[PDB]
């Protein structure tokens, strides 16, 4: 008999995605949140997921649930909050369920940094659909070549018979829950890590960079030495990252001797560097040098996981945008 | 059978007591450590636990663990660790594994602070027997009253046909793990929380004493609001903890408007004074202020779980020291 989970804080981009992958993945799943709106409520009701309205602890006896998943946005102080503490009901975090119970299966590629990871980690998603590996995701957004914003992995083109191992999460770096002040990544156990880049403290613009570094080397600390780390070379703030430790290969992009993008063209294409040499060129209609860098780590990444340069390039070039 | 964990550093009395409390579950245990020695290697033999020395990837042959329960003397470049990590085993905190399995199903009375919690959650663990209570406890010592540093909850006086639902834990403020760098007590959901006291002594696994204020306030995060803090009331940091935010009654001890305790006379002996009145009277052959007050922190903690203040005083009287 598969259980009840019952989710405090089911609004927004990332729980939304965990209800998702929870109801496939045969959970029954139900939540409370603050009245939500189109698209994410009706989106939520059409997955046969009943949501209340408030933090009242009086839903406890309407969704008598085996466990209480709780989000961002829970706190002390919320009656259902108090009332599950009271009552020693089971709790634990979003970030921790998704990982017990679908990311410690498969080979996760984390897409973490301060900026870009909703767009690598989409073009990361696409790459590996392009190439027959179907990929199972959670992103904080509807990346435009999927309908859906979280699956779990599918069926990939060249094994018929069984389940893809392969998972893209974009990576968050702020905090867990209430009770788990460590970032969300640090839950993930991804097997290859990008490191898109690391430009600032959200939760303290006066800061130094040192306690946002210290999350960051935390992740580095659970990738494994057979795995990836595909890092942003531009930046200060990841080598002093880098240099706390680190155990397992890194791979640099935007650098002469890493990954580099070539100079863009009238129609936007541009060609794709290892180590100095041409490997690939993409022709695609995104614009920006940001997006470059992102394709650069997105390439880098994807050929961990076995997909060739080449491959990773056509790839790109049927990305699209989401579209206002 | 029941599964079995494999405990990466089980040496020292908080791996060691998880795995008589494991042992005791029902669970299969074994481990790996560093050359061990009595009494701890013998102690584990008369539990039947196998015991590998070194920390050498090739132990992962012998047999496949349900889980690796990692201890805090692991860390990244370690052999087994790497090698866990590579093959993508699971792996958990001691500390989380304990709360998981054992910790979460009672009602947790967990004794904090720099200094005095040994011998703070020997008393209490004794208080809880001598009422009557059979608590289970995890100690980082032998208790004299007891056989054993650590121990499930046995069956009490006044129902023989029911387990105990108290476990006295000392609640550590250095790390979960070398993958979890909050501090081991977050894990555990006291609801009685004694706060013994707190000084900046950890130097070097902690910045400073804000540090440690910011662990002890996600401590007391986790204290449901109809627990109970019982907090040293002498000492600034510890008020400076409590003002980041607190849910849940506090009583202080070593104050006159709180709990106190009289001047000691020519023997031992002293008063225990509520709000400035007499509760009780402790007969002690024990020296010196600090136990004065750890009894009072003792008697306040006690008295949450329903212990009369009189039968706590006398419970004392029959206290013996603690070893290790």
């Amino acid at each position: 008999a598969m259980k009840h989970i019952h989710i405090i804080g089911i609004g927004g981009t990332f729980m939304g995605g965990l209800a998702a992958i929870a109801k496939e993945a045969g959970f029954e799943v139900s939540g409370c949140d603050a009245k939500m709106y189109p698209p994410m409520s009706t989106q939520l009701e059409a997955l046969g997921i009943d949501v209340y309205e408030g933090f009242d602890a009086a839903q406890l006896d309407e969704f008598k649930a085996d466990v209480y998943v709780i989000g961002n946005v829970a706190k002390r102080g919320m009656d259902v909050v108090e009332a599950i503490l009271n009552l020693g009901l089971p709790y634990i975090s979003g970030p921790q369920w998704l990982s017990e119970n679908v990311l410690h299966h498969h080979w996760v590629l984390g897409v973490a940094g301060t900026h870009g990871k909703t767009t690598t980690a989409s073009m990361l998603a696409w790459v590996l659909e392009y190439a027959g590996l179907a990929p199972g995701f959670l992103i904080g957004g509807v990346p435009e070549n999927f309908g859906v914003s979280a699956r779990l992995p599918q069926t990939p083109r060249q094994d018929p018979n069984s389940q893809s191992p392969f998972f893209v999460i974009e990576a968050d770096e702020y905090d867990t829950a209430f009770f788990d002040k460590r970032s969300k990544f640090v839950h993930y156990r991804p097997r290859t890590a990008v490191l898109n880049n690391l430009e600032f403290d959200h939760a303290d613009i006066f800061a130094d960079l040192g306690a946002i570094q210290t999350q960051f080397h935390y992740l580095v600390r659970t990738v494994p030495s057979e795995g990836l780390i595909v890092c942003n070379g531009r930046q200060q703030s990841l080598q002093d990252t880098l240099d706390k430790g680190c155990w397992t290969p890194v791979e640099k992009f935007g650098t002469e001797h890493g990954w580099q993008a070539g100079e863009a063209n009238a129609d936007g294409s541009f060609d794709v560097l290892l180590d100095g040499k041409t490997a690939g060129r993409v022709k695609w209609d995104l614009m920006g040098r940001h997006n470059r860098m992102n394709a650069l780590a997105v390439i880098a990444a994807a050929r961990h996981v076995g997909v060739d340069i080449q491959t990773a390039c056509e790839a790109l070039g049927a990305f699209k945008n989401v579209k206002r």
